[PDB]
């Protein structure tokens, strides 16, 4: 469960949040494959509640109605088309699996659902599965409200309703089997693995029992006996009784400390400085590298109400965000996920964004296509961070340096730092309030290298900065503190 099952040489996934299946399929072919992306995390592909107050929020997709592959992203045909087309160009699909719960207990009964299936939350009736009252934790939960009240009680966190979401009885073989049926449908279509949503709210042993029922990956694309990559969403910032290590038997875990701390560091908040990043990884109290799924922001915390609070960096903070993503992609710790977002009309009132519910760009609820602009950016309010040169080129950097050791660290005791990855790549940051101008040991072979942050190698030309590495491995770097992108990265495949 620990291996991503990406094609050899591909080392990241991108969350194409709320994208339509047809747009992901095209994106695999026209961009993700040639630019070396390992795979895509898709939004939940199973039928959910169509919530109209507020108007089609992103979070409706976290309230299942059935396991039909029928959503605002597309239908089953379109989902299958996408997985096939992506696998056929060596780009994998990872499904966001919403398996802790069905929908909110107070949602009105009817057919307000993305495939029109009937459901009745009040009577616990989801006939498109089918589930009934016997399949939920009403009896097992011990709180007065039936909802989770106290995260200091690890039992109620698992057995009671997360903000009123009907909590599936995951100890039951019937329920485990219906979930496995859904997941095996997806595996056989060709998915490479799963994000397990709300894993903190499930017992590690119930997750185990579900995973036990799963097929090996599709043998047209994956070697025999391949197992789905599993990354469990466990939000563990320390201090709580539930620890993400309790989930290591089942797969990797999301390391939410990663972006919270990195954001604080890059913002230079709480006395933090980039020079402290020398021992980044387990030294900062994180999970072992081989069990981490890391990221700067995710779809929830980029809205500010999330794990990491105000320190989280997002596309709204573009300049610092690129630096944080670049550091993450250069550093060997963890398996990296890049976010790809849409814009929405933020409106703050006492620090809270009252529009943080807004769903993807849409025409009266129909999701808008991702358009590609002549400069390779996206239109229709899709942010397409994964297309920003500085991020896409660092996804490639990570591929190029795969397996190479963290080495040749430099710091100035403040916020000017640099490091290499064996003899294959080197990166330099200036986050201080004065310029960086210094000759550093890069560990790289002599030559002229294109800086892949400011530009690209095209044939035998660079379109941005050139760095000149001498016979002894040393090169000069100049970075103004006022620089648009105050970091430089070079690697074996950017050498002229
Ligand atoms: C910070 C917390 O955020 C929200 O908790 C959620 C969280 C959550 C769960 C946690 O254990 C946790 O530590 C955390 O910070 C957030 O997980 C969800 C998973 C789902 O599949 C579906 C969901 O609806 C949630 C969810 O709601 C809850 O807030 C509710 O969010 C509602 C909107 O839904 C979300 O914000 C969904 C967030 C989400 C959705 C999917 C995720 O994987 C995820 O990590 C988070 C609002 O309408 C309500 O007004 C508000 O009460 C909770 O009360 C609040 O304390
Ligand atoms: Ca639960
Ligand atoms: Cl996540």
């Amino acid at each position: 469960q620990y291996s991503p099952n990406t094609q050899q040489g591909r080392t990241s996934i991108v969350h194409l949040f709320e994208w339509r299946w047809v747009d992901i399929a095209l994106e695999c072919e026209r961009y993700l494959a040639p630019k070396g992306f390992g795979g895509v995390q898709v939004s939940p592909p199973n039928e959910n509640v169509a919530i109209y107050n507020p108007f089609r929020p992103w979070w409706e997709r976290y309230q299942p109605v059935s396991y039909k592959l029928c959503t605002r992203s597309g239908n089953e045909d379109e989902f299958r088309n996408m997985v096939t087309r992506c696998n056929n160009v060596g780009v994998r699909i990872y499904v966001d699996a919403v398996i802790n719960h069905m929908c909110g207990n107070a949602v009105s009964a009817g057919t307000s659902s993305t495939c029109g299936s009937y459901f009745n939350p009040g009577s616990r009736d989801f006939p498109a599965v089918p589930y009934s009252g016997w399949d939920f934790n009403d009896g097992k939960c011990k709180t007065g409200s039936g909802d989770i009240e106290n995260y200091n009680d690890a039992t109620q966190v698992r057995d009671c309703r997360l903000t009123g979401l009907l909590d599936l009885a995951l100890e039951k073989d019937y329920v485990r089997s219906k979930i496995a049926e859904y997941m095996n449908h997806l595996i056989d279509i060709g998915v490479a693995g799963f994000r397990l949503d709300a894993s903190k709210h499930m017992w590690p042993g119930d997750i185990k029992a579900i995973l036990d029922k799963l097929h090996n990956l599709n043998s047209n694309w994956f070697p025999a006996g391949s197992k789905p990559f599993i990354y469990q969403e466990v939000i563990d910032l320390g201090g709580e009784p539930i620890k993400s290590s309790d989930y290591f038997g089942n797969g990797r875990v999301t390391e939410f400390k990663y972006g919270a701390k990195l954001g604080t560091v890059i913002r230079k908040w709480n006395g933090e400085k980039m020079s402290y990043l020398k021992n980044w990884g387990e030294g900062w109290g994180f999970v072992p590298s081989d069990r981490a799924l890391v990221f700067v922001d995710n779809h929830d915390n980029q809205r500010g109400h999330g794990a990491g609070g105000a320190s989280i960096l997002t596309f709204w903070d573009a300049r610092l965000y690129k630096m944080a993503v670049g550091f993450m992609l250069a550093h060997p710790y963890g398996f990296t996920r890049v976010m790809s977002s849409y814009r929405w009309p933020r409106q703050f009132q006492n620090g809270n964004d009252v529009n943080d519910w807004v769903g993807p760009p849409n025409n009266n609820g129909v999701i808008k296509e991702v358009t590609i602009n002549p400069d390779t950016t996206c239109g229709n309010d899709w942010v397409c961070e994964h297309r920003w040169r500085q991020i896409r080129n660092m996804v490639i950097f990570r591929n190029v340096v795969d397996g190479q050791p963290f080495t040749n660290w430099y710091d100035n005791g403040s916020n000017q730092v640099a490091f290499g990855r064996g003899n294959r790549g080197f990166i330099v940051f200036n986050n201080d309030d004065w310029s960086f101008s210094l000759t550093l040991q890069t560990g790289l072979p002599a030559g002229t290298y294109c800086d892949v942050i400011s530009g690209d190698k095209i044939n035998g030309n660079c379109t941005g900065i050139k760095i000149y590495v001498s016979d002894d491995g040393k090169a000069h770097f100049s970075i103004s503190n006022s620089a648009e992108d105050p970091f430089i990265a070079i690697h074996a495949e950017s050498k002229l």
